[PDB]
């Protein structure tokens, strides 16, 4: 039942796609030539890159094709839907049906909705539904935003319209009297702001053919006014702020556990958010704090200020009202620029070491920096990186060079948190195997396809979180969660991160030479099988570092399906101060980034390494 909303919002990104790329002949040449790579598509339909690649992403998501061992693209019998799409449906996107209800338009839309009564022609359920929603969606917020959920007040035209569609949905029901709408009907109601994120990009997915065929600063130039043309920003922030919102409460035990340290004087001041927004975040931890905290009850004493930092004016302003009867500072920033935020703190006194840093869904969409580092840039360009990210030409990102870029972010940030640590919520992308595996449990599907094309940054949450440790931030066990919870996914993390002394990366096959030298639990491993172990799977084996020393490293293998992550070897240096610690730091690691892995559903060994770990002269380990 829940899974109708969610094939609707798939429909509105993917049919923009699949029309675009039918129109252009994509699923053409692909048959008239059975496997091409990425490029050679590029190049023979004059495309871009980027955009061409989340639109393959999703096809192959949708089952539509899948990429061979060379990585060339064919197609799979499914791939033949894109006959059954009416390509007038596009239309629908620039349908005012704000002027359809209230009667003021030449042409309604019976034709659609009798095709949603033959189910769209077609047996496939999936695709009906995502059909329907290219209709649904922009209808069922305009009826909202008219407050018309019965339709006694439209015409009888407009009624018998509305009657019969939603009496074919089991929206709507008469059995005696007159309409009522269900518990389905009532569900989709009291759910329309879901699909308002996914529906404000309705101006950009219009234009999918320019993205993927044309100039794709077309879709995102703005004019004198500065408003933006890809988006109905103002639709989307109250709905993306619906959404965040409901992860605001995961926050609670954070600040409680924070705010009830002992002694009172060395807890955190100042509570800065980057990217504040209208403030909610802000005045919620404050009055959690006043709540439910030992802090809360010597406010009087020990004051606390929150603090709201926002690049747009007009959100410093509303959050300055928000934030009325709560001592708080509003200033001027930017998500990129962090040293930036520190000088303005010194500027207003504000003792920087007196900071809890927090934000939440922003480093996505900061503005993107291209890497700096390019040695260590050219070192990650092995590592089998599926983050998709597209430039302001339209023309792919390396996944290398996008990991790099939010390395060198993270980095920038890791510079100023202080012993208070950074509370950070952020939304990942999943990968198209996993998509594929979950299209009706989760939005990734068109979540991930609308960011890319969009031009933000999304990456997998390990990848995340692999950035996050490369430059010494940690995310704390104890306040870390992750959704969806049962599901062997993650699309969003809450985070508090503390700055930790040492850095954890993917070993590489350059680390043999070193890992080679370490005590080992199992009997020493040559190099052919450190070899095999990097070459199956290159983003799996984690290594610990302080000061340019290896410390520990924990090899692993993915079986199964790839739904099993089990811990494979185990090497410590025990001529390294504090390296028993260190190293079952990174067996806590390696069990949270395996828990946010996308695909797995179980660790197998934490029980026997974690023994080996910690009763170490017990255990026996060899080369010690
Ligand atoms: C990212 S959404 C709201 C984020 C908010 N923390 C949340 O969880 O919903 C838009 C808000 O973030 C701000 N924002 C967008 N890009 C920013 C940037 N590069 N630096 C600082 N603030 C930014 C916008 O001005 C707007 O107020
Ligand atoms: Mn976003």
């Amino acid at each position: 039942a829940l899974d109708k909303i969610n094939r609707y919002a798939h429909g509105f990104v993917a049919v923009p796609v699949i029309c675009a790329c039918s129109e252009a002949g994509v699923f053409e040449l692909l048959s008239q030539k059975k496997s091409l790579k990425l490029e050679e598509i590029v190049e023979h339909l004059a495309a871009n890159s980027g955009h061409l690649m989340v639109a393959m992403r999703l096809l192959e998501s949708l089952s539509f094709l899948y990429r061979s061992q060379a990585e060339e693209y064919i197609l799979t019998e499914q791939s033949q839907q894109h006959q059954i799409i009416p390509k007038a449906l596009m239309s629908l996107y620039k349908y005012p049906f704000e002027l359809y209800l209230k009667g003021e338009v030449e042409t309604g839309i019976s034709n659609w909705i009798n095709c949603s009564s033959r189910r769209w022609d077609t047996e496939n359920s999936l695709l009906s539904d995502l059909l329907d929603g290219v209709l649904l969606i922009p209808l069922l917020l305009e009826l909202k935003k008219q407050n018309l959920l019965i339709f006694n007040t439209l015409t009888n035209s407009l009624k018998q319209e509305l009657s019969t569609l939603f009496i074919n949905l089991g929206w709507a029901e008469e059995k005696t009297e007159g309409l009522y709408l269900t518990d389905i009907g009532r569900f989709m109601r009291d759910r329309s702001l879901n699909l308002g994120t996914t529906a404000s990009y309705a101006p950009m997915l219009l234009q999918m053919k320019e993205l993927l065929f044309g100039n794709p600063q077309r879709v995102f130039q703005r004019n004198k006014t500065e408003k933006e043309r890809h988006v109905n920003r103002t639709l989307n922030v109250v709905a993306s702020g619906f959404q965040h919102e409901k992860f605001f409460a995961d926050t609670d035990k954070i600040i409680i556990s924070i705010f009830n340290q002992q002694p009172i004087e060395e807890q955190p001041i100042y509570i800065v958010d980057m990217g504040c927004g209208d403030g909610t975040l802000l005045k919620r931890i404050y009055k959690i704090i006043k709540q439910f905290s030992a802090r809360g009850k010597v406010l009087t004493e020990y004051p606390i200020i929150m603090v709201g930092v926002d690049y747009n004016q007009e959100a410093l302003d509303v959050t300055d009202k928000n934030l009325v009867d709560i001592p708080h500072l509003v200033i001027p920033g930017d998500i990129g620029a962090p040293e930036k935020l520190l000088e303005q703190l010194k500027a207003q006194g504000i003792e920087p070491e007196k900071v809890l840093h927090i934000r939440s869904f922003l480093d996505h969409d900061r503005p993107f920096i291209a890497p700096k580092n390019t040695e260590i840039a050219q070192a990650r360009s092995q590592l089998d990186y599926q983050v998709v990210d597209v430039d302001r030409e339209g023309k792919l990102i390396p996944p290398h060079i996008a990991v790099q870029s939010l390395v060198e972010h993270l980095e920038r940030w890791s510079s100023i948190i202080t012993r208070h640590g950074l509370l950070l919520l952020e939304v990942h992308s999943l990968t198209p195997a996993v998509v594929k595996k979950y299209i009706d449990e989760s939005e990734s599907l068109h979540f991930d396809a609308y960011h890319a094309f969009s031009m933000q940054h999304l990456v997998e949450a390990d990848v995340f979180l692999m950035a996050a440790a490369e430059v010494g931030l940690f995310s704390r066990k104890e306040a870390f969660r992750k959704y969806p919870k049962t599901l062997p996914l993650t699309r969003i993390t809450v985070n508090h991160f503390e700055k930790r002394k040492y850095q954890i990366r993917y070993a590489t096959v350059n680390d043999i030479p070193n890992l080679l030298k370490c005590a080992t639990f199992n009997p020493p491993v040559n190099e052919p099988f450190f070899q095999v172990l990097l070459k199956q799977t290159p983003t799996a084996h984690l290594l610990l570092e302080y000061q340019g020393e290896l410390v520990a490293a924990i090899f692993t293998e993915t079986k199964n399906s790839n739904e099993v992550l089990g811990i494979r070897e185990f090497l410590v240096r025990t001529s390294v101060e504090n390296w028993q610690v260190l190293a079952k730091d990174l067996l806590e690691f390696v069990e949270q980034w395996g828990v946010v892995k996308p695909g797995i559903k179980e660790i197998e060994g934490l029980l026997k390494y974690h023994e080996a770990i910690s009763n170490f002269q017990k255990s026996k380990w060899y080369q010690s």
